[PDB]
């Protein structure tokens, strides 16, 4: 019943936008077999996604 | 000058930059009576601050 809860859900997004964008750069773009580079970024944004686990209950009432 | 490993660094303010803005977001104005809401989100950016560290023997090894 709130329409904060679903906008700043919305604004996490924005960092592993700019997060995922940024990864190809770091790789440079022909990455695969050797490009740990790529793997370090992807861990920030992964970071996001564990906290919306938390996020959830804390803005979803039971 | 620079090629990748630099930008990389510069980069990961990108991420904060949109953090910051989001907080507003789910403040809508002001706090007001503590709220983990926003302590929540600051976490998020305080990671790529602390990354910072790791990132730094990384790339420069030295």
């Amino acid at each position: 019943m709130k329409k904060l809860r679903e906008e700043a859900a919305k604004l996490f997004e924005e960092w592993k936008k700019l997060a995922e964008e940024a990864a190809k750069l770091l790789e440079g773009g022909g990455g695969g077999g050797g490009g740990e580079l790529m793997k370090l970024c992807e861990e920030a944004a992964k970071k996001a996604e564990e906290l919306f686990k938390l996020a959830e209950e804390r803005l979803k009432k039971l």
